[PDB]
């Protein structure tokens, strides 16, 4: 059907790949730390966890300046899109690294966390809602390009707060939501709720980045510093 909409399903495909290795490329290691009782925080799981967000937070944006029209959104739009989003992507991210066999999360330098490191490193109490999140995504046997885009989907969104050109965002989500739908039906025709179903994450998605944020408040007063300057710059 469009040249220009297998063009934009591609570099979105690519710009994930690039920003975000698979759990199957990347080389797994393990920590021993605080791994079979829970506690309020880990210092070391914590600093480790922190670190890998600021990365990760660096990658979305390279992810989301390789979206096309994006740099042509102002400065002010990119950066309010990127704070609004930033940690649904995150949290997306992370639960399509989970291994339901080992019931374990795994970062892109290849640490893999079990659910108790998880909850240490800083999850606390949003831990097991976290898991369940990511074990509802497992039905949805997205790949890699869905993920891709989906993820796009949510951070080029005309109804943040304070976006300058808000009718310009909504213009660059349009054939996002296009691409997805046409590329999911195509994988998988017998399977005709997926579409729908993942829109329906994006939702999810929101719910627990907006508890991510209350736990935010709450793991702040756990920690001896103020957290990563590029993780205060999402939250805010
Ligand atoms: C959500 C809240 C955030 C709102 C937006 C604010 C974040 C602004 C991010 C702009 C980052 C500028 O990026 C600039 O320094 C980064 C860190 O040294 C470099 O990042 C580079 O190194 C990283 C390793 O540290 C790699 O993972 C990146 O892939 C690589 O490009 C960039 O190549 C450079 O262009
Ligand atoms: C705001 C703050 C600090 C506190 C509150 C909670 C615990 C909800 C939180 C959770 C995350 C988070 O889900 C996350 C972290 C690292 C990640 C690293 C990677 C990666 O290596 O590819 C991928 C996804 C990641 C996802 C980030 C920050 C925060």
């Amino acid at each position: 059907a469009s040249p220009q909409l297998e063009e934009l399903i591609t570099k979105v495909s690519k710009a994930h790949q690039e920003t975000f290795p698979s759990l199957c490329q990347l080389g797994k290691y393990t920590t021993n730390s605080s791994a079979d009782h829970r506690v309020q925080l880990d210092l070391g799981l914590w600093d480790k966890f922190s670190e890998l967000a600021t990365k990760c937070i660096i990658k979305i944006v390279e992810f989301a300046k390789r979206l096309p029209g994006f740099t042509g959104l102002s400065i002010a739009d990119q950066i309010t899109l990127l704070k609004a989003a930033c940690l649904d992507i995150l949290m997306l991210r992370i639960c399509t690294r989970y291994t339901p066999e080992q019931d374990t999360m795994t970062f892109s330098d290849g640490l893999t966390l079990n659910r108790t490191q998880m909850h240490n490193a800083g999850f606390g109490p949003l831990t097991d809602l976290v898991f369940a999140f990511a074990g509802q995504l497992l039905p949805l046997e997205m790949d890699d390009t869905e993920t891709g885009l989906l993820s796009a989907i949510c951070l080029i969104c005309g109804d943040r707060m304070d976006l300058e050109e808000p009718e310009k965002v909504d213009k660059l989500q349009e054939p996002l939501l296009e691409a997805l739908r046409l590329y999911a039906r195509r994988r998988r025709p017998s399977q005709p709720y997926m579409f729908p179903r993942m829109l329906m994450k994006i939702t999810d998605l929101r719910g627990i980045s907006t508890k991510g944020a209350e736990r935010a408040i709450t793991l702040k007063m756990e920690i001896p510093g103020p957290m990563p300057p590029l993780i205060r710059e999402m939250l805010e």
